[PDB]
């Protein structure tokens, strides 16, 4: 029908006038919210203008996924098991530059936008690193306009918000979906049967999967806008329902239920986690298939399709792949298994054999009966390969296969990503390099070229245009807006250091975020700080490894130095410390009990004055990381030497304006490369001294003999100076430390406080240390997702990056 | 602030403009469903369109609520477990004005309006007539003016959908909310605890109710728009959610997640505990609601400011749940919360016999909602003080007052709660309304004749001529305007053309083109001939014994047996049509399903038998089917047993729509036969004195069976397996019956319901006198207005009055 042409996109968002953006409003308010002005709640007014914000955003989205379907680009598919995406509101503004006129439009109708900012809940779907990282790539994906989708499941309840009781850490049920989600649209239509259980039939066809029980996935799809290109792309999330059913019992209730709570809640061997993973994958490959389809010839599917592993979460993926082509699609085995290896790859984050994952085979042999039948055929075919390049070598076979013998029958799932995808990189330079020289041997030895690196990095918008419009505003005055797209080049600012103006600026800037970070700690939690002293921040997940108990050794070192001699002048320094335990882990709870009680000593002794404040930083996450990075002075990146594959933290710092304590592990080898370990403060044990200690043997006790300042604080630990109610409160803290501390925090302390001495000296010298700031922002370029993702999609993916502004969206 | 005065509905989307709405519908499709043209299914294009009409409807709505907010009328408060709300989209745009203009913007944009309103659901939210009732009020006190809010359970699943399967009803489920309601609007902010189970502590200040298991009740808002007047009220029904809990003891806690959630599950139908729960679950969320409103104090202007309708005994524990907020939670002496209370609420009575009324036995009431047992204690107790007072010495009087009944199992009759705890109790139809004095009721009247009271039922004139029978509004409408569409008793005009050829020609002519439209949608799915020229015969009601479509079914092969015997006598063609839901374990209604298709079976296939009849039986009887083959009616079946019906209010839809009635003399029948003259109305049958009569000496069905050789040969044939050649007993449940335990009369009224059934057939013959008589039917038919009843409640009942004022906006 020509009339149909009609019904078209083009006339509809206009533009972005104030006049524009006030009539939407009003409009949502009203017609979409149902509220009007008597009865709007702050809530009310967020959600408008969320909803306002949205509708710019789906008009350029609608046009991105017609160019997508106009030029078949390769697809290419992002799985991950959590996305840790914060706040939306603010990030679409910049993105799609509708900052200004907002602000205008908000103010003209009389409400602060960023009170409307502060209402947004951060997105429950994510936890550490590994989510944060998902984000940033999504982001860069969008604004190097290739046709990429972010795939996982919807959780309702996402991991604990903390709360923190008397020292205490507490856990409340993060209700971020209690008044929905005006980001997302839910996709009935695009419901699909997910299968469990059962059992398998060898008949003459092949093997069908027969007497099966159903879950419904039903996807939510939300928009990820790129920088000012106008390419949005997808992230589809799944979320579980179980079918309606009219039988003489009703015991099948507990089906409703299990079937429900696979969208319920993150983690943490539950049966449980491996339905979440086989659940994801299941949808998401059915999803991917039947787009496929709509361009039946599977040979060009590897030129169409790539689907990242994040870790190896959805390892099942490689299985599953292979059941529907063999099982379903009537392929033959071989060519099937060449499709799959050449559309998959897989990227570790783990440093330790340990945290790698494995699952007992009584577990999938009574959930996914055809996958384990599938994996043992996988895995007799790949030891054929492994005893023709090895011939003889017996102990190869069983070191190389997917299936591990011990006390309990397992399956490794690290093994079957590795046999099943055409690439593997590490998240790290030394990282990768851990990977084939000890973890992953066997295989690199097997297949050399299979093996990669790509360093991670972080997306220079929410993490410096967003977060520290300050300092991307200073810069962009000397080079222009280009760098936010091409990070590189803040190399630039290698010739300002010496041009006084840009110093001052630099620290202005800095000061500054102090200022309104020192304000929004006050207008929450009543707690005094000096904004001019040094900004300490340790924000990290809490546990041994990271090493935040060697952050509070050198506090009360600080303390009692202060107490020696209260005339000394000493740089003053707030100490902040933030980051969730995991419920389970005795020693995180207890380090964080010790954090506060530190805290009630310190910052309420007389003596001490305002010289030195130590503040635990509660409910760490995405939104909160935004406050506290501009704000910092020094960065602690302090984990054992070898514990840490990359870390992310790191270079959001960096970027910011904050130096870096850290030692010789993750990335930070790396960021030390491009600042130059003159401009970087490294200290302790390497990854070789740790090596040689394990050898030798490590006793706590022979620094403890030495050291009359360790000494001193497990004494004032042990007798309660910290604890006077309960003297013996902290006594596994101090066991641990002294027996059986398998991270070496004694070891590594001597040198630590000389270096915290060497910055403290720095510290005194706002000029020199301004210019090393600035040596450090300049160098942060390496470290942009846009530089991670350029190397994805031509080394690993097979497509080209483009920085085009696509037309739309009133064109 | 002066800033803040810039968040205004006024100038958003104002008009009916052809343009706008084509700007409204592209904004709905890709910036609302995030679909495209390209992507588009016509059931997106009906969401689009849905969203276009919407933002229209809910500026009214707005500014409807903005004018309750300071005018502070008295409040009418309609409770009922169903609303048979039908489809939306039509009755909407009839009722704003913007159907023309919806129908050219479609148009233009290469799309057509009957598709899109094709796709929409049936609201999952009712069952039969006590359902339909509550919509058609809801549409007529908005029409009224009145301002009125309806309360009720957002069933996820309704009543199931019929499927018919080898003769037999099967029943699938109903996910109307499959693709969402974009009628509703979630309400999370004013979500509502409710409480269950517990215990009762007695403290020297008040009683407590404490260590209760809670349920939280979350409302969803619809709005039902007035007649062109611009008022749009509001739907607000409850769902229920579990409280997230997030450990040691144990997770039988995930069956309180699934108890809990089945209360909003399914509509019914044992005497479940779940039923129970339903009730105090709608009534207790509601009752929270309204004290709410009412404080955005003392509660003396209460019975002024507030009205409670009590539809059935389904919403009774609000008599005793008031007391609970009133006494407990507010600290009003039972006197003063007693007199708010039986001046508040009214009670309106839908059933005729003693053993339909709603009892529940304490031992349940004692379990689940301790504190109202002790408040109906309470209650009990003084009334009977009354009774002993006004009635000394009569002993006997008190047990049978008592709304403790004492059975086999100790029992609370709630409908004797209804009548102590509220000043007026209705009736539904005058004979019925009389019948609660007379027998089932008279002590209470003995007592309280100032209470009872009639409301004969009505029907809104909008969803059933106006939506369904454009044809015949038009016509209408050309002779003496549009005022009579708010306004039903102007139809009385009509009388005047009685003798007006073209009048006359025109009325056959929508008929007949009503008959046209649904042959076509007939001949589709069940792949059969329909003769447009036969006879359109139409039953359509629950499947029950009393309701009598044996009756009918007898009839069906009587003519059949008469075509056999004497093919080439002329014979007016019918076809026979049959509808309705059978309550799923009814096992009586699942075979009288399978007897009309097996019927169907042979007549349908009999090449003897040609054209001249045929047995359909309607498949999932509903609302927007009901608006199809209405319209397309000749006669209309009323026939149960007389004395079994209050009311029946689809008898009132026949006959506003060209119909002619054959009925027996019962419910709705004697009003209309009343209003249109008896000789334009064909009656047969015992009356309710005649059934009487009939208990009195015995019925024995052996002395019908004996006396007519017709009535013979059909059970010959139902026994000897006719019917079911592969199963020759599987109707023998159905003549035994028939035979031995028939009680409702089948037999008693076959002679008299046949010899009617001729006198329908001989004047069909006459187009022109068969005419005169349906339009004297229409003419004579506006007292069914369901503006009229509504009328009779806001004056008699309410104390408030109806206004046809319009409202602006902006």
């Amino acid at each position: 029908q020509e009339k149909r042409k009609q019904i078209s996109v083009r006339g509809l968002a206009g533009v972005e006038n104030v006049t524009e953006l006030k009539k939407n409003f009003n409009r949502h308010l009203h017609f979409t919210l149902v509220k009007d002005r008597n009865v709007a709640t702050p809530r009310d007014y967020y959600f408008a203008l969320a909803h306002t914000v949205r509708d710019h955003l789906v008009g350029r989205w609608i046009r991105t996924q017609q160019h997508y379907y106009e030029k078949d680009p390769k697809r290419i598919y992002y799985l991950s098991l959590e996305f840790y995406m914060g706040r939306t509101l603010q990030n679409t503004m910049v993105n799609l530059a509708l900052e200004n006129a907002c602000d205008e439009a908000t103010y003209q109708l009389g409400l602060d936008m960023e009170e409307l900012e502060e209402i947004e809940e951060d997105a429950g779907l994510g936890n550490g690193g590994l989510g944060r990282l998902a984000a940033c790539f999504l982001d860069s994906m969008a604004t190097l306009g290739l046709a990429a989708y972010g795939y996982g499941i919807r959780y309702e309840f996402g991991i604990f918000n903390q709360k923190i009781c008397g020292g205490w850490q507490m856990e409340e049920a993060d209700d971020w979906l209690r008044y929905g989600n005006p980001w997302e649209k839910a996709r009935p239509e695009f419901t699909l049967p997910v299968h469990f259980y059962g059992r398998v039939e060898h008949t003459s066809q092949g093997a069908k999967w027969v007497d099966t029980q159903v879950v419904l996935a039903m996807p939510y799809d939300t928009p990820v806008p790129g920088y000012r290109n106008n390419v949005v792309n997808t992230m589809r999330l799944w979320s579980a329902k179980a079918p309606n059913d009219f039988g003489g019992y009703i015991q099948a209730v507990l089906d409703r239920n299990l079937a429900e709570n696979i969208s319920r809640v993150l983690y943490p061997g539950k049966e449980l986690r491996l339905k979440q993973e086989y659940f994801v994958v299941a949808a998401t490959l059915q999803d991917i298939i039947r787009r496929f389809k709509s361009s039946t010839n599977f040979d060009a599917f590897p030129d169409k399709v790539a689907i990242q592993l994040n870790d190896t979460h959805p390892s099942l993926a490689i299985p599953e792949l292979m059941r529907v082509l063999v099982d379903l699609e009537r392929l033959d085995w071989d060519k099937a298994w060449e499709v799959t290896v050449k559309t998959c790859a897989y990227t570790n984050h783990t440093v330790l054999p340990e945290a790698l994952e494995r699952w007992p085979v009584h577990l999938l042999e009574t959930l996914l009966p055809r996958h384990l039948q599938i994996i043992y055929e996988i895995n007799q075919r790949f030891l054929n390969r492994v005893a023709a390049a090895f011939p003889g070598d017996v102990d190869r076979l069983r070191r190389m296969s997917l299936v591990e013998e011990g006390a309990v029958k397992r399956i490794n799932m690290a093994h079957l990503c590795i046999a099943g995808s055409h690439a593997v990189n590490g998240v790290a330079r030394i990282h990768s390099e851990i990977l084939k020289k000890t973890i992953f041997k066997d295989f690199y030895e097997l297949e050399p070229h299979k093996f990669q690196n790509k360093t991670n990095g972080i997306t220079p918008r929410r993490w410096l245009v967003l977060c520290n419009p300050g300092l991307a505003e200073i810069i962009a005055e000397r080079i222009g807006e280009e760098y936010i797209s091409d990070l590189d080049q803040l190399r630039k600012l290698l010739s300002y250091v010496d041009d006084e103006a840009f110093i001052r600026d630099v620290a202005k800037v800095k000061q500054e975020n102090k200022l309104k970070f020192a304000a929004y700690l006050e207008r929450e939690y009543k707690v005094h700080i000096n904004p001019n002293s040094l900004f300490d921040v340790q924000v990290k997940r809490i546990h041994e490894y990271k090493r935040q108990l060697l952050n509070c050794l050198h506090v009360i070192t600080l303390y009692n130095r202060i107490k020696k001699e209260p005339n000394k002048f000493v740089v003053p320094r707030t100490v902040m410390i933030g980051g969730k335990a995991a419920p389970g882990y005795h020693m995180a709870k207890m380090i964080i009990k010790l954090i506060t009680a530190i805290g009630d000593v310190v910052n309420h002794d007389p003596v001490v004055g305002d010289r030195l404040r130590v503040i635990f930083l509660e409910n760490y996450r995405v939104s909160l990381a935004e406050k506290v990075i501009p704000a910092a002075d020094l960065s602690e990146q302090i984990s054992t030497a070898g514990t840490e594959a990359s870390g992310t933290g790191n270079m959001k710092f960096m970027l910011n304006g904050a130096l870096t304590i850290g030692t010789m592990d993750g990335a930070n080898v790396e960021m030390a490369e491009e600042a130059g370990e003159e401009n970087f403060f490294i200290f302790g044990m390497r990854v070789e001294d740790v090596d040689r200690l394990d050898q030798r043997g490590y006793n706590a006790q022979e620094y403890y003999d030495r050291i009359p300042e360790l000494r001193q604080i497990i004494e004032q630990l042990s007798s309660g100076f910290f604890s006077p109610k309960q003297p013996d409160l902290f006594k596994d803290i101090v066991n641990m430390l002294m027996h059986h501390d398998r991270f070496k925090v004694f070891a590594d302390y001597e040198e630590y406080v000389k270096c915290q001495e060497r910055v403290s000296a720095l510290y005194k010298n706002p000029r020199e240390w301004t210019r090393m700031v600035i040596r450090n922002i300049a160098t942060s370029g390496k470290f942009s997702s846009d530089r991670t993702i350029a190397q994805y999609a031509r080394e690993i993916w097979g497509v080209e990056p483009s920085r085009q502004r696509l037309p739309a969206p009133d064109e």
